[PDB]
């Protein structure tokens, strides 16, 4: 029951990343072209945190930024695989570590108005480092240990620029108080 | 002073989106196309409170999603235009509404692997309509009001979908309980 009706889908790109063109016909019967990326598609996102009350963290190039951001890691969902398992899958990839529990927390489109994509972020308990990081080409990061209070300061600073790690934390924020790690 | 050198950059789409693939040497001195939207450009969005300690938001089609959700007004901060005059304009386009006060709120990437905007989020006191909106051909959506109380239940569930929506809320949080709004 979409309010808009396909009229014609063209697709732009295929790789590296999806993108589409498609002449709909809107609410107002009039034709629009609406440029996006696709789905189904999705990312998973966690934050690591330590027994130590610390996080691992990812400082990333991020090119269209032309910036270095502080993240937490993440990375794409694979076709057949669930948020939680990318999620431990990028965790060991960026950062070389791996974690115990993972909490889910809320699921949510970083831009609606251009991506069908859903990010899933995730809150790792008992994070620890215990291989070397395995970067893609094209990833150009370095891992840090920062403790979350620091971290949680640089939040309310407003210093996070990386949306969807800012709002990872801020999901991940009453757990963590809960669980008596901030 | 970037860690990636252009070979040669292409422009996929002049409109409605400007979408470049680039050709880039890398940090291992490999070639990589990497593709995104390029800056600069921005977006304001705009979180209207009332003196009532209400919200006046928006129910919008969001396309690339299939769904309506539920956000702040907001929209692309035009050629010489600052954030604060897009996050009113857009606000009396959308809603129908005006404000008082505007109080900044941390800018953030919504996606920076992708894209370079920076949204700019606002928390606008003494919010109220005006005027009947005035929507672009394109935009489907109704404006509603809801308690703040509601609207950060929501959020506390998990129920607000778009990251920037909940984000600004969450950065609004502080200011609204100093003001006494919530
Ligand atoms: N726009 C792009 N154009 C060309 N190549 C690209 C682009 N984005 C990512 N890559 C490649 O993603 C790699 C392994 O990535 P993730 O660790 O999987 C990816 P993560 O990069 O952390 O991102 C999460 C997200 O933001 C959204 O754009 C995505 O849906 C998403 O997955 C890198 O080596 C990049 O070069
Ligand atoms: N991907 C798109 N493809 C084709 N047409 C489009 C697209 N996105 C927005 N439009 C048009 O934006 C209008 C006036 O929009 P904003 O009220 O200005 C826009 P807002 O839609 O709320 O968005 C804020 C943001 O998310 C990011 O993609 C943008 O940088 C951004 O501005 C609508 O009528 C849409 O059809
Ligand atoms: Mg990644
Ligand atoms: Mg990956
Ligand atoms: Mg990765
Ligand atoms: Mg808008
Ligand atoms: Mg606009
Ligand atoms: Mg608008």
């Amino acid at each position: 029951m979409s309010p808009w009706e396909r009229i014609l889908l063209e697709e732009i790109l295929s790789e590296p990343v999806r993108l589409v063109k498609e002449r709909v016909r809107t609410h107002t019967g009039r034709e629009l072209t609406y440029v996006y990326r696709p789905g189904p598609v999705a990312a998973s996102f966690v934050l690591p945190v330590t027994e130590r009350g610390t996080a691992l963290l990812v400082r990333q190039y991020r090119h269209p930024t032309g910036k270095f951001l502080l993240e937490v890691p993440a990375g794409k969902v694979d076709e057949g695989e669930t948020p939680e398992a990318a999620a431990r899958r990028e965790l060991r990839e960026e950062v070389g570590a791996e974690a115990e529990t993972l909490i889910p927390l809320p699921s949510f489109h970083p831009q609606p108005s251009f991506t069908a994509v859903v990010f899933h972020p995730f809150l790792a308990l008992k994070a620890r480092v215990v291989t070397p990081p395995t970067l893609e080409e094209g990833e150009l990061l370095e891992s840090l240990e920062l403790p979350l209070t620091e971290v949680y300061a640089l939040l309310a600073k407003g210093e996070i620029q990386d949306a969807s790690t800012a709002l990872t934390l801020f999901y991940a924020e009453p757990h963590l108080k809960r669980l008596g790690l901030l």
